[PDB]
């Protein structure tokens, strides 16, 4: 796919940013090497990533390798999946319901 690799606070900020001046949604993975259904939708959030590739920017976020991104956004259980606008959180869903994440990527992608 083309899903961003967040490595640190900084490239967080950096990415926000970017959604921001760009006017574009920002859809984040947070995972974990030890969740189960994590790794069960990842492959999916690749396929979306190439789906809506120029309209949504797909960031993940691996909570223990950017625990300071993950303490920030509030994470408890996993998958969590946010989405951002103008640098600050405008939806969420927390689950592993394919049929869910395609609903939410599906409507930030028309609105």
């Amino acid at each position: 796919g083309s899903v961003i690799v967040i490595d640190s606070k900084a490239a967080w900020d950096a990415q926000l940013a970017k959604g921001k001046e760009e006017h574009k949604p920002i859809v984040v993975d947070f995972t974990a090497t030890w969740c189960g259904p994590c790794k069960m939708i990842a492959p999916l959030f690749e396929t979306l990533s190439n789906d809506y590739a120029g309209k949504v920017i797909f960031l993940k976020v691996d909570v223990d390798a950017v625990a300071a991104v993950a303490e920030a956004a509030g994470i408890t259980a996993m998958p969590t999946f946010h989405v951002y606008k103008d640098g600050v959180k405008a939806d969420d869903l927390v689950g592993a319901s394919q049929d869910k994440l395609k609903a939410l990527v599906a409507k930030h992608a028309a609105a």
